DNA sequence: TGCGTTTAAGCGGTGCTAGAGCTGTCTACGACCAATTGAGCGGCCTCGGCACCGGGATTCTCCAGGGCGGCCGCGGATGCATTAATGC
């Protein structure tokens, strides 16, 4: 299992880590940036869908 | 813009201490590689949401007729000029 799972976190933790690890930005990386960057999105994220559902369900439309 | 004044920074100088800066040490702690499988992903075919127009109710704008105080066409005078029969 991943540990977005057991943590409870929609984006992959992975992806980010291996992204931040080859995205040259620094040689060592704790294990606390890719779960705070998955977090951070997905609030992100929800927000923005939130917003822009609304946006569309007051326009009569479900898309 | 110009002036009297007054509230006030600029400045010379001190004693420190909370705080910035350089240095061993080990101890957490991640970099890297067999190995797997499981979620991300390529493809597909459909029905429900969506696109666009119809029929009226509704809402919006915009037209003209009617009662308000000043008018510019006209007619005649009666003077300016002309004119013809007659006394001289």
């Amino acid at each position: 299992q991943s540990r977005s799972a057991k943590a409870g976190l929609t984006f992959p933790v992975g992806r980010v880590h291996r992204l931040l690890r080859r995205g040259n930005y620094a040689q060592r990386i704790g294990s606390g940036a890719p779960v705070y960057l998955t977090a951070v999105l997905e609030y992100l994220a929800a927000e923005i869908l939130e917003l822009a559902g609304n946006a569309a369900r007051d326009n009569k439309k479900t898309r």
